[PDB]
């Protein structure tokens, strides 16, 4: 059994640095310019059957907002499949949820934006 270079994927490509991978190998599937690679940073050919293929989609974001508990670390008008934003509770309040989130793939802010409560 062998594992030749992997096939294409969700509008994404595949190019590690070889043609045969046999087994226990992996391949970082490339994605179209402007597409986020969701999944493991590398496919996994184990047993002549590539498995666990990531996706090359779009991971823009809405905005890591929150109840008087915005963030003040790495925020931006737009994000992608990461861009972690630390939430800074306004004042005298506890961030109910997560004081540190990241724009994951799919357009959002995981974990659920924190909530500056009292």
């Amino acid at each position: 059994v062998k594992c030749q270079s992997p096939p294409s994927i969700s509008n994404g490509r595949h190019n590690g640095y070889e043609d045969f991978y046999t087994d226990g190998s992996v391949v970082t599937y490339s994605c179209n310019s402007g597409y986020s690679l969701i999944g493991n940073s590398g496919v996994l050919c184990s047993g002549g059957e590539w498995s666990d293929p990531p996706t090359c989609q779009i991971v823009k974001c809405p905005h890591p907002t929150i109840s008087n508990g915005y963030l003040s670390s790495g925020f931006k008008r737009s994000y992608s499949y990461n861009d972690n934003v630390d939430f800074k509770c306004k004042y005298g309040y506890k961030l109910s949820g997560s004081s540190s989130s990241t724009c994951s793939p799919g357009n959002t802010w995981k974990p659920e934006l924190p909530k500056c409560v009292r």
